[PDB]
């Protein structure tokens, strides 16, 4: 589909068996989701942006369903104010910016 | 242009006759640039990022070229990690997300 940017590009995704609203974010290197449990191993990481850094848990090889497409990637879990779908996952569904 | 997301979607922008590097960011509502001098009066604004809130200077109706595309709108100046071209200006240059 073609998403205009008049409003925040929010989409519904399926991760860890639950539905969540997320923001499609070309300005993000890695996906960040609010606190939730995920299977497998993880390692601590610090990610920063406007306002500073937050500590998150990094899980690799996680399956995320987005717009019918099933993509696999890294997911950071921590105290983020908004769920963000980053380039790490956007590349897998072939998302591109056009103008 | 059609920009893939395997690398950061960085472009060259021109503001105040100066060339700068900026990140095309669909996950941001307003455009934020690192400290620099802009004409006119500014208004206060607080924006919340991944690490919390910060105060910035809001300048309106600023002329800015983005990847060769002319735009005129609001530019926020503050301690951002990188210059970010957000939805307020992406909509002006006719940018959309596609997949
Ligand atoms: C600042 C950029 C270099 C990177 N940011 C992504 C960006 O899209 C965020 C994404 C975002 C969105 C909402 C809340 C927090 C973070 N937007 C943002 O800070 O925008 C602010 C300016 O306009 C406003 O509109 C949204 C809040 C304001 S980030 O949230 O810090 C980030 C950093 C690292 C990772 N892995 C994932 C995300
Ligand atoms: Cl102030
Ligand atoms: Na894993």
């Amino acid at each position: 589909p073609q998403i205009t940017l008049w409003k925040r590009p929010l989409v519904t995704i399926k991760i860890g068996g639950q539905l969540k609203e997320a923001l499609l974010d070309t300005g993000a290197d890695d996906t960040v989701i609010e606190e939730m449990s995920l299977p497998g191993r993880w390692k601590p990481k610090m990610i920063g942006g406007i306002g500073g850094f937050i500590k998150v848990r990094q899980y690799d090889q996680i399956i995320i369903e987005i717009a019918g497409h099933k993509a696999i990637g890294t997911v950071l879990v921590g105290p983020t104010p908004v769920n963000i779908i980053s380039r790490n996952l956007l590349t897998q569904i072939g998302a591109t910016l056009n103008f």
